[PDB]
């Protein structure tokens, strides 16, 4: 085909006043965003890791917004082809790249705590430029077959080409989707959570692991909450399921510069 007509779909009556959060968090995003990249422009592998999550968080934020606003806004519904594509592989490998990134601070703040006396010995701008070339590259490959697939195969019930919803346009590209979750973010979960006890089992230095751990909750338990809300709501209308993902995929962009 040549363009996709996208489309809340239950409340079509009123869409001004919805656009209003969705505008105030992508602003609130980018202005965060923006201050904490200049604020560097503390020469610390914490904080280039830190720096390394605001920018992919940034472009991810970016890359989904004006779309749903234009679409809110304007009303002009058709996306290019190859728009679609774009941005699913865009919105997909940022989340990867989100993901190694936490792991990464996680692996910092463990040798930090550990070994006091031999962090900057271990941790060398050429070693942690190749962790996050690793990080980058994995998500990137695991990122790559999902338009390859896709291609290899005309209304959206949503406001963002999202590869679940897109692919009801079957039974086997459901095992890769579970797959890659389980890859680059449920090893995520089993690796931090072994990289605190290790830490717990090692007191103001267990206060500088504290903020970590809120942008965990902050950006986990949504991912929790999508998946339970994915697999068993079924009851709920539609549009609240589309309210859902969209809150789900914004506010963590939205807390992690407030937080750091």
């Amino acid at each position: 085909p040549s363009s996709f007509l996208l489309v809340i779909p239950g409340l079509e009556s009123v869409h001004i006043w919805i656009s209003i959060p969705f505008c105030a968090m992508y602003l609130i995003a980018l202005l965060g965003n923006s201050t904490l990249l200049f604020v560097i422009k503390l020469h610390e592998p914490m904080y280039y890791f830190l720096a390394m999550l605001a920018a992919t968080d940034l472009v991810l934020s970016t890359s989904t917004i004006p779309k749903m606003l234009a679409i809110f806004w304007f009303n002009l519904k058709e996306i290019s082809f190859d728009a679609c594509l774009t941005q699913m592989f865009f919105i997909h490998s940022f989340t990867g790249m989100e993901s190694g990134v936490l792991l990464a601070m996680a692996f910092d703040r463990y040798v930090a705590i550990c070994y006091p006396l031999r962090y900057t010995t271990i941790l060398t701008n050429k070693v942690i430029g190749k962790i996050g070339m690793a990080v980058v590259l994995r998500a990137v490959l695991l990122v790559i077959p999902f338009p390859f697939l896709l291609k290899r195969l005309n209304i959206i019930p949503h406001t963002y080409c999202e590869h679940m919803g897109v692919a009801k346009l079957i039974k086997v590209n459901i095992i890769y989707g579970l797959f890659v979750a389980l890859l680059i973010v449920g090893l995520d979960v089993i690796l931090i959570a072994l990289s605190y006890v290790l830490i717990l089992r090692a007191l103001k230095a267990l206060s500088t692991c504290g903020s970590h751990i809120c942008v965990i909750l902050a950006f986990y338990t949504p991912a929790f909450f999508s998946f339970l809300t994915h697999r068993f709501g079924h009851h709920i209308p539609p549009y609240i399921h589309i309210l859902l993902a969209n809150l789900y995929l914004l506010v963590p962009p939205m807390l992690n510069p407030i937080i750091y």
